[PDB]
């Protein structure tokens, strides 16, 4: 029912005001005792990718057909990482692929902390994503902080969330079949119009998901105790109606920053 079901609406009347760029938007006074991770955080200034911090594509996933991840689709302009979608000449991509999109993967691994990103969605039928994942030694889990396609006009007022356990050994959940727990919420604004701030407070006890500083989901952390990498990308997905449109593929997915904090 997650295609139709808005569990609730998200109220922004009491959303926190921006006071500083040093702590999470949901905790601007730092009641949680955060320290900024200066290795992993990226304000995306300048003109070139920091390839010491990020892989320029996804070395382990070519992409969901028909969209193929490519390095050239990611540039850096006006203090933002900019991801675009292209359609190369016919026959240029491997079989089944027709368009290209950007993808960045963190070289650092993380387990627990605060993770925040300021994103301006692309107004095109490509899912835009800020998420975390690891598939390692028969343990494969994923936290889908942001996986949305407001570029499909039918999804403009949706805010999705999901967490996945693709596989887990006997002592870490004993999961042999993929399981996930999606939930959608209603937001009063069209998502693709402006920048918005996605936040994740990830602890051994809970996964807490925030939008523009407002808590909108709490999950009991029963399975997500595996170190994960940060992923930023565009991709195709028929479930969101996110299939290429040659007459609407000129938009830009903008990432202003990615910030990471640790405790103590
Ligand atoms: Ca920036
Ligand atoms: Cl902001």
């Amino acid at each position: 029912s997650h295609h139709h079901h808005h569990h609730g609406s998200i109220d922004f009347s009491n959303a926190p005001k921006r006071l500083n760029n040093k702590y999470p938007l949901s905790d601007q006074k730092n009641e949680g005792g955060w320290v900024l991770n200066k290795k992993a955080s990226d304000e995306f200034k300048g003109k070139k990718l920091n390839e010491e911090r990020w892989f320029p594509n996804n070395p382990k996933w070519k992409g969901r057909q028909p969209t193929f991840f490519a390095k050239e689709n990611t540039t850096f302009e006006d203090g933002c990482c900019v991801m675009r979608t292209y359609k190369p000449e016919a026959g240029s991509l491997p079989e089944g692929y027709t368009h290209t999109a950007g993808f960045l993967v963190s070289k650092e691994l993380f387990l627990y902390g605060y993770f925040e990103a300021r994103l301006r969605p692309n107004d095109s039928p490509w899912v835009f994503g800020f998420w975390m994942s690891n598939n390692e030694r028969n343990w494969w889990t994923l936290i889908d902080i942001c996986e949305n396609c407001p570029g499909n006009p039918a999804n403009r007022h949706d805010l999705n969330s999901n967490v996945h356990v693709f596989k887990a050994p006997a002592d870490k959940g004993d999961i042999k079949k993929h399981i996930n727990f999606p939930a959608k919420y209603y937001i009063p604004f069209e998502l693709q119009k402006d920048f918005h701030v996605w936040g994740l407070d990830w602890s051994k006890e809970y996964i807490r998901l925030y939008i523009d500083g407002v808590l909108y989901r709490e999950i009991e952390n029963k399975y997500w105790h595996q170190p994960l990498r940060i992923n930023l990308n565009n991709e195709s997905n028929k479930w969101f109606g996110a299939l290429p449109d040659d007459n609407n593929m000129d938009s830009e997915y903008l990432i202003d920053y990615v910030r990471v904090w640790y405790k103590k």
